[PDB]
């Protein structure tokens, strides 16, 4: 038994919920919460900059630090940081980009991160102002990702569409 409450059940293992994710976040504070991360980890928009902005910034600085130590991130790559007050940790995965040309048969690399983690909560890869069809990230997702996952739809009349939608 686990915290998530008011989701619907897709498969054995993953569920959906129109939710925004910082909001679940607060509420649940998983062990792992997704970012819907760039290889720069420039958290500006989307599931990103609405993160690091519920963490005061501290996400940003934290991944400043990172990147100036590492180097980028690979598209279809991820790298585990802080939670800070949303989750133990974060998952940030970089999914492509759809609107910068990137492979989206990156998608599935991008969810295979999922599976190194018994629990998440995320959203969509590759969703929003990443470009994909939203759709085909669900499908992905669903024959990608073994582990549990919780996805947080913030657009109600998507998630009504991907519920509908859904074989
Ligand atoms: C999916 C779920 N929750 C969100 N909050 C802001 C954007 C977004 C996308």
């Amino acid at each position: 038994v686990n915290s998530f409450s008011g989701y619907l059940k897709l498969t054995d293992n993953v569920y959906i919920k129109n939710a925004d994710i910082v909001e679940e976040a607060k509420k649940v504070k998983p062990t792992v919460v997704v970012n819907a991360a760039n290889v720069y980890l420039k958290h500006g928009g989307g599931v990103a900059g609405a993160l690091n902005k519920a963490t005061n910034n501290a996400m940003q600085v934290e991944s400043d630090d990172y990147i100036a130590t590492n180097g980028p991130l690979k598209v279809g790559g991820s790298c585990v940081l802080s939670g800070h007050n949303l989750a133990k940790h974060c998952l940030h995965v970089v999914g492509p980009n759809v609107n910068k040309g990137e492979d989206i048969q990156l998608l599935k690399s991008a969810y295979e991160n999922f599976n190194q983690h018994e629990v998440l909560l995320a959203p969509l890869l590759s969703a929003g102002i990443f470009g994909a069809d939203p759709i085909h990230s669900l499908r992905v997702c669903v024959d990608t990702v073994r582990t549990n996952v919780y996805l947080a739809v913030f657009d109600k009349n998507l998630y009504d569409k991907l519920v509908s939608s859904f074989l």
